[PDB]
């Protein structure tokens, strides 16, 4: 995240850490056994991390959870980016408490204006390369489908949508990937993709979640 704060231990206890030997990606933990994340980090040899502040120290209202299996969208396109969703199993339930909590999935989509939370542990550094130990956060609002569409003209779907500020400084970047866009307390977006963290005109790019609400509920009825 640049251009945010820090969040506060704990104050975000949906948000997860996908971690390989390394923190690598965000997620968001929608019930006791399941984790939202992006398509593109998907990888083998996955541990999910909740209750996480300092992803470099064990503070001790952690809950390191091995994946048992991940379920990368049938249609993701890696090369557009198209359907970048992913869910990942627990090999055990999360123990839920007030520290590691599941976010609510929209009922219906948010519109441009709307103001949300994304959170996650990636760069902090627009030009140069920064990356923190504790969760960074950033109230940013949802942008219109026009000005997304002007902004990275043959790029936008009907499956994302930008959200930030057109003048820059304030984003998501490289680390945040997978992690939660939440707007009145329901996960309406996924760290997808951006030119660039914080540049003039290029604001991040989400994962339109409401758009996978009947994917996502039947998949883990079956899985
Ligand atoms: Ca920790």
């Amino acid at each position: 995240i640049v251009g945010g704060y820090t969040c506060g231990a704990n104050t975000v206890p949906y948000q997860v850490s996908l971690n390989s030997g390394y923190h690598f990606c965000g997620g968001s933990l929608i019930n006791s056994q399941w984790v939202v994340s992006a398509a593109h980090c998907y990888k083998s040899g996955i541990q999910v991390r909740l209750g996480e502040d300092n992803i470099n120290v064990v503070e001790g209202n952690e809950q390191f959870i091995s994946a048992s299996k991940s379920i990368v969208h049938p249609s993701y396109n890696s090369n557009t980016l198209n359907n970048d969703i992913m869910l990942i199993k627990l090999k055990s339930a999360a123990s839920l408490n007030s520290r590691v909590a599941s976010i609510s999935l929209p009922t219906s989509c948010a519109s441009a204006g709307t103001q949300c939370l994304i959170s996650g542990w990636g760069n902090t550094k627009s030009s140069g390369t920064s990356y923190p130990d504790v969760l960074k956060c950033l109230k940013a609002p949802i942008l219109s489908d026009s000005s997304c569409k002007s902004a990275y003209p043959g790029q936008i779907t009907s499956n994302m949508f930008c959200a930030g500020y057109l003048e820059g400084g304030k984003d998501s970047c490289q680390g945040d990937s997978g992690g939660p866009v939440v707007c009145s307390g329901k996960l309406q977006g996924i760290v997808s993709w951006g030119s660039g963290c914080a540049q003039k005109n290029k604001p991040g790019v989400y994962t339109k979640v409401c758009n996978y609400v009947s994917w996502i509920k039947q998949t883990i009825a079956s899985n």
